[PDB]
């Protein structure tokens, strides 16, 4: 399931690949919010066809009907909205992203990238090709570097099939760059730390 504007339509597997084929990169940004951040990723890359899940099609609107239309308009050909949650993603994904990102997650999301949900987020790991670059950034109160640090959290993502390569603490300053609303209320309000861990899958 996609959407085309405000409309709901699917996409058959051989349909993505045709799109994919005129890219020699592809990211998916799961629980991508209201598509503002994919936007300004894929108009700063037309080399890369950016992939933004999320359930909520209703989010999604203002930005899916902005990239349906003509270039010189703001349309992008490049980015395609898929409504599909963590715990039931697409099987037409798999084993098809360069690299995967979970930015600002909340609720449920949120959850599975923390505790972790090993199982969930070795789905996330399925639609990941053999190489494969990750980022999670997370953000909770206004937990800390040395949870995402431990032996324990590495293990349990190593067994969901990801690698931690790197561990940082950004800044309000750091987020300003996002533009989704949520990352902007995020940036602007109170001083917050934000904890990225990346690597490879
Ligand atoms: N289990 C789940 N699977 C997929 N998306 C989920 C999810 N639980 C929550 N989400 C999505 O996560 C988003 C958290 S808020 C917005 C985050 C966005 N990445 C940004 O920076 O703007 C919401 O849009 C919500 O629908």
């Amino acid at each position: 399931l996609i959407l085309k504007g405000t409309k709901t339509v699917d996409l058959s597997k051989d349909e993505l690949t045709e799109i994919i084929g005129q890219f020699d990169r592809v990211h998916i940004d799961l629980g991508t919010g209201d598509g503002r951040n994919i936007y300004k990723l894929a108009i700063n890359d037309q080399n890369t066809f950016y992939i933004g899940i999320d359930p909520v099609k209703e989010n999604l609107f203002d930005i899916s009907k902005k990239i349906i239309k003509k270039p010189s308009k703001g349309g992008l050909s490049n980015v395609v909205f898929v409504i599909a949650a963590a715990e039931s993603l697409p099987f037409e994904l798999k084993n098809i992203a360069d690299s995967i990102s979970i930015l600002f997650p909340w609720g449920t999301l949120l959850e599975y990238v923390i505790k972790p949900n090993r199982d969930i987020l070795s789905n996330v790991a399925d639609l990941a090709k053999k190489e494969a670059h990750f980022e999670f950034v997370t953000t909770y109160s206004d937990l800390s570097k040395a949870y995402f640090l431990s032996e324990q959290y590495k293990a349990e993502l190593s067994n969901s099939g990801f690698r931690i390569d790197d561990v940082k603490e950004l800044d309000n300053e750091y987020v300003k760059q996002f533009n989704s609303l949520w990352a902007k209320r995020l940036a602007f309000g109170r001083k917050r730390s934000f904890f990225r861990v990346s690597g490879h899958v």
